């Protein structure tokens, strides 16, 4: 089974992908997490990606397609989390899967209003030692745990990331709807409720 999580930044895609991977055995491919690590390590991908990320722009398609080709697992169920983000990426994914006799099975659109994702992003915190994601209101970090704020979670960069989503990524909704594999998730609900709907749409009995 191959899943794609699609939606605005702050919709809760990473949170749901991590839980599904932990509980249901999926391989979690987060282009965001992989890119952030590349930046921290200063790899050729990282050094090139850094400035796009910092501006809230998408990293160029060529770099991302190569990344996915390199890391796509030979076996296992997969959650693509924040990939594809453009039509060219989606076309490349389809071709990569075809060559392996596979296909995208479900695309989940995390539907949620702007004011919700803006509060979620503004309040997002990360434990730099474990990578664990918190929210100052909805899931506070434990006392005594040092956390950081992502630079791209600043108000002006958030604005850009949302603009980019609406311009470049939202066209994937129709792309996948035409394939008959798009299902809509109410991502505005609490974490547990969203997770139950995720399981429902992918045909899991929970
Ligand atoms: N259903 C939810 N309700 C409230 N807060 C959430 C929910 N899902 C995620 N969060 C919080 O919102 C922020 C964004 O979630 P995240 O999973 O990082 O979203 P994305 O990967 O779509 O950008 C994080 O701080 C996370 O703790
Ligand atoms: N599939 C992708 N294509 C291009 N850029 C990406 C992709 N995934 C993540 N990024 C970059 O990484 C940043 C953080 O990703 P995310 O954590 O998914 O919001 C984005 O704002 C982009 O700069």
């Amino acid at each position: 089974m191959i899943l794609v999580f699609l939606g605005p930044p702050g919709a809760g895609k990473g949170t749901q992908a991590k839980r599904l991977a932990k509980e249901k055995g999926f391989v979690h491919i987060s282009t965001g997490d992989i890119l952030r690590e590349a930046v921290q390590k200063g790899t050729p991908l990282g050094k090139k990606a850094k400035e796009y990320m910092e501006r809230g722009e998408l990293v160029p398609d060529d770099l991302i397609i190569a990344l996915i080709e390199e890391v796509f697992p030979k076996h296992g169920n997969v959650i693509f989390d924040g990939f594809p983000r453009t039509v060219k990426q989606a076309e490349a994914l389809d071709e990569m899967l075809e060559k392996k006799g596979l296909k995208v099975d479900h695309v989940l659109l995390f539907e949620v209003p702007d004011e919700v994702v803006i509060e979620r992003l503004s309040g997002r915190r990360i434990n730099p030692e474990t990578g664990e994601v918190y929210h100052v209101k909805y899931n506070p970090p434990p006392p005594g745990v040092k956390v950081i704020q992502r630079e791209d979670d600043k108000p002006e960069v958030i604005k850009k990331r949302l603009e980019v989503y609406r311009e470049q990524t939202a066209p994937l909704i129709e792309y996948y709807k035409k394939k008959g594999i798009l299902r809509i998730i109410d991502a505005s609900k609490p974490v547990e409720e969203v997770y139950r709907q995720v399981l429902e749409v992918i045909g899991d009995g929970n």
